[PDB]
């Protein structure tokens, strides 16, 4: 069942062509991670304080994600999708974090995989601060679980020092490219921790979200956050429909969640988070 309900997602996805102008333009061609993986011009993050004429200058490979299977008066976080950064683009993420107002960030890529390069770190060591484009960001201390790694970090503008903000970057770092963790329980804690984090702020913008391309674990984990928000505040009564929140989600950002396994994963995550719920209450 389930490889056949991806592969109706997958030939639905090849008849999904929103423009991707930007992405696609020749002065943005180092900005992408993935020729063939670029964001839908209609949903991009751009990035402000640009000058205009520096061609390209307001790009990078992201979007704006949010559940638009919901009524305009209900409310359930924003989120932006984004690739891991190049070396070329660490400055681009930070840019996109301050603008957007973002206070986590949800990275579920390892830097380097098996010798493969995934994304680029763009954070300073332990109690060290250090300058990314107009941006100071302080690492404020690092505390980890077995399956992943949570750092504060402060950042202010170098125009502006006393103006602080605290960021909470969350690693998750057993959740192999193109692949799934061995179970859900780590992904359901990671996101437990996220959502109390953000919940306990005043007005936070978006989650950042990403991965290496931006699409597999950033599409899939996104996904099952989604699901998790609709249970949390509709109830266990609530329809849940997989598919159609997968391709609701791909309207905004190509190919999110990238393979059957990750399509079987959400099924798996939100089935123990709904266990996990149904015991509670």
């Amino acid at each position: 069942g389930f490889w056949e309900e991806f592969e109706s997602l997958q030939k639905q996805e090849v008849k999904n062509l929103h423009q991707r102008l930007e992405g696609q333009r020749p002065e943005n061609k180092g900005k992408n991670r993935y020729k063939n993986i670029l964001p839908f011009d209609h949903s991009r993050v751009i990035l402000q304080g640009r000058d205009s004429n520096i061609p390209g200058s307001d790009y990078i490979n992201a979007n704006y994600i949010k559940n638009q299977l919901l009524g305009p008066d209900e409310n359930a976080k924003t989120y932006i999708a984004s690739q891991g950064c190049l070396e070329a683009t660490v400055n681009d993420f930070w840019q996109m974090a301050w603008q957007e107002n973002s206070r986590v960030i949800v990275m579920t890529t390892r830097e380097v995989e098996k010798g493969r390069n995934k994304c680029v770190p763009y954070w300073p060591e332990v109690g060290m601060q250090r300058a990314y484009g107009p941006y100071s960001v302080t690492n404020c201390g690092e505390h980890d679980t077995t399956e992943y790694k949570l750092r504060t970090l402060q950042v202010s503008p170098l125009d502006n020092g006393d103006l602080i903000r605290e960021i909470w970057h969350y690693q998750y770092l057993s959740w192999p490219d193109h692949g799934v963790p061995s179970e859900p329980g780590g992904v359901l804690s990671f996101l437990d921790q996220i959502n109390q984090r953000q919940e306990s702020l005043p007005h936070a913008g978006p989650i950042i979200v990403h991965s290496s391309a931006g699409i597999g674990r950033t599409g899939t984990i996104i996904v099952i956050d989604m699901l998790m928000e609709n249970i949390s505040t509709k109830g266990l009564d609530c329809d849940i429909d997989i598919q159609k929140t997968i391709q609701m989600v791909r309207a905004q950002r190509s190919g999110m969640v990238q393979t059957e396994a990750q399509y079987k994963f959400i099924y798996v995550a939100i089935a123990q988070f709904i266990e996990t719920t149904k015991k509670k209450l």
